[PDB]
């Protein structure tokens, strides 16, 4: 296990496609152990969701394009993890 | 485990059927490891519950329809997990 | 394991009988592994309690009848876990 | 693993006997695997402490009496677990 | 195990001896597994510390002899555990 | 066995570019770095504050400080360090 | 393991030497399994770190003479743990 | 003023009468300035409300007559103020 | 001022009419000093608002027949205030 | 405006007499501008409530006695304000 | 006396441009707007979420919704509205 | 107003004399408007209290001597307000 | 009073000039009732501060340039207020 | 009021002089409405206090020097207010 192993991003999203679509679909890409989508805010034209993605050697620009193939839009990359083992954020002042 | 593996959704519901009822019935569905339902807020007409359903390649359309047919009505999908392993949501400012 | 594996309900009850009785009893019902009763509040005349019951294929009606025959009533069913495996509640916005 | 396997009682005792006396004593009671006594609050005349007790088919009446024998006095019973397993309490709104 | 397995007490104490000593010292007492000492509040004359001390069957009075012996003063015993198994306080209203 | 620096957590200022999964891939492959983690602190218009949690074996704070800067980064403060045989977590207190 | 296995102290210090130094150099110390230094508060003059050090039969005096050598100043010993076992502080009212 | 100027009580109560009535009604009682009623928890059979009622010299029993009179049931009086001036509870350990 | 001076209810509602409508139209209502509508939760179907309405001798039935006219549905009456004076809820254990 | 102008005492009383009795009674005591009694906690045998009292050169011994006369019992004194002004307590680490 | 809409709180998506004190000045001078307040929610790379609290007399939600959009804004949701004679604040509850 | 207008200090003290005495007394000192004593904690042997004193040009030494002559010692001076006008503490990161 | 009345921005800042400089200086500009600078984070080359500025018809690009005239740098405009009267943010979900 | 009107700073200090001392002395300085000092953390050598000083056109250099000369040492300036009116900090994510 190497490279990007965990990606977390917040996207904006026309209400369609429905979000179990996105999950099902993001499963397929290059070595994805699994995806987590949680609903952030739920506005009227639109939808804020937090996508958590994790696997081996992940393809960033693949995800990033795969997502837009769905009329969905990355607002920001919240967190990235890379390397042999899965490091979490440590808190502090 | 593949495709959809855990689904979290909040549904509005008439007081009947009761909630254990739903729970029992949802244990049935195609590849359903198990179901949790906690009681959100219990207005006079009606009853908001939370639905936590996990399993292997769960069928979304199966579920929604199982709930409607039941009296329930789906307000949102709060969260989904799709893939080989359970990715929990990683939290961040 | 199948069906009703966890049941949590809040019931009003008179000071009688002493709570260890209801526990000591509801232990004995069909398919109950354990029972937990925590004290909620205690008013002059009466008494609120939460009642967690876990087991295999607990029959929802035995249980409730049991509590009634002891002189307390089910104000509400707060949570229910059903299926093969203990699904816990996933928290979300 | 049957009957009362955990009893938390809140009780008022005169200062004396000191708090690890009870601990000592109550441990030597039938079925009793263990005893925790934390100090709740302490007033001029008197001392409010909580008595968590764990074991196996515990005697509610021995205990009740045992505590009273040392000049203690049961203000209330705040928890009970009964059965083959320790069911902790599930929380909900 | 047997007797007291845990005793927690809050004590007042001059600045000296510095508290790593109290730790060391009490560690060497009869039947002591380990001893934790966190610093509560640091006053100008004195010092206020929590001593958690645990192990197999503890001599409460030895423990009280030893502390006083370094210029301690036992304000209160906050918690005591005894018996065969390490029961913790359970949370409750 | 591990020795030396084993985890480091630094806060840095960062030109929007390069994007952040750059850093993560990049840093990932340093000397004896089992894993890096970057969470995003604050995404200002001019710049962008981000937090790097780096972890490995006998780690070279100077290979790291230099690599970041190359990418145009800037260490503001180092917030945590764990050195030695075992991973020790911070304990809390009054 | 015996005597002190964990020591937590709050210290003040010049900006140099930078903190990953202080970390390196106490791994060096006698019987020190590892050290954790989180940054408490960074001022203009100076710089407040917390130092959590863990090992076997640690030497308080080596540790402390060493910190003064590095220019630092030990404000307080916030917690100490001693004996065979990592007793954590049990929290109470 | 004189006598009771404030009484707060928690009551259980069937769904009907809807609670704007209780408010209205109690407003018209002897010496009543105003009356606040917030909704605690909404159970299936019943309903749990807090009634804050205030004014000049209140007839406690009239207040208890009037509530019962609509199918109320007084679980407890939570707070009472009397005298010339409106003293509130002061916070303290 | 007399009878109800403040009423707070939680309601569910279609997205239309948009919420500044609902606001306008209850200012219209009889004896209504003003209304506050904050948005509780926005779903795909529907839309949960809280409605805080304040005035003199307000008419619960006008208010409520009016909300149903606008397509809405009143889930619960969360708080009511009645009499000459805006008694707020005094909070207690 | 001299001497004791506020006394908060925490006290255990048998259920009877009910709580607005004391309120009534204590108000008719010398110097006494007002009396708040909130309910602290309530057990099977007994009832713990807090008595905040406000006035002017208050008699500690009248009160102490007065409370005792009704079968009440002072567990402790939690606040005192004395002088020409009500000084509330300032908080600090 | 005031009538009609008197306070409105809306959340909008916003191209980084125009900058935010634009909006504030601009909106300030609408029909019967005693004051506007904009706090910044989240400053993403592509866009930017911001919150407008607008307040005045018999306010025209449609003059407002239109003005925002002109500046390239986009209402996502209206979060609060106060209409009528007096300013009523939300009361809280279980 | 000039000089020492507010003084807050935490002092240890024996159960004697009863706290209203220390208030009743410290009221009488030179330049004291009001005095507030809240109960901090109460141990078997002794007693912690916070002591807010407000006045004009309070002499710091009279006050302290006063408390000593009553048999409690000043553990620390938590806060002091000096000058013409009551400056309150401004909170900051 | 019209236009911008309140501006709040977070800037980055070489440690010089000192921050009482910035305050003193920002006072002068076109109609500034007053400025508030609080210290955010305090890094080693650098300094995060939150500037709050308030007056009549404020000159944005004046401030914005005035600030940089000091080797200081706007990272983001956090909040702006405009018009006849001073509107604060209202909170909500 | 003009120029500097309120200054908030945290300073490290030897135990002597005491803190009221400082307070008194700082009431003196050029145009000083009044001073607050609360006690932050009281390490063994030393004493972190917070300094809140407000007034009219306060002279910064005067102050720092008044504190140093006193034994104290300035770690940071946490906050300042300069202008015609006291702008408090307005808080935001
Ligand atoms: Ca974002
Ligand atoms: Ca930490
Ligand atoms: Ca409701
Ligand atoms: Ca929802
Ligand atoms: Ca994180
Ligand atoms: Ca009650
Ligand atoms: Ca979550
Ligand atoms: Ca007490
Ligand atoms: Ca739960
Ligand atoms: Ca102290
Ligand atoms: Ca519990
Ligand atoms: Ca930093
Ligand atoms: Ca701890
Ligand atoms: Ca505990
Ligand atoms: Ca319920
Ligand atoms: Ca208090
Ligand atoms: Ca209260
Ligand atoms: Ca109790
Ligand atoms: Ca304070
Ligand atoms: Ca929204
Ligand atoms: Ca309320
Ligand atoms: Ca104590
Ligand atoms: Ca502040
Ligand atoms: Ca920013
Ligand atoms: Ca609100
Ligand atoms: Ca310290
Ligand atoms: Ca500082
Ligand atoms: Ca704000």
């Amino acid at each position: 296990a190497k490279g990007l192993i965990r990606i977390v991003l917040d996207i904006l999203k026309p209400h369609e496609p429905i979000i179990p679509e996105y999950a099902k679909y993001l499963s397929e890409l290059r070595g994805v152990e699994g995806v987590n989508i949680t609903l952030m805010e739920i506005d009227k034209e639109t939808e804020n969701i937090k996508v958590t993605i994790q696997g081996n050697d992940l393809d960033f620009d693949e995800i990033t394009r795969a997502i837009e193939s769905y009329g969905g839009s990355i607002h920001s990359v919240d967190e990235v993890v890379a390397g042999r083992t899965m490091v979490e954020e440590v808190t502090t002042p």
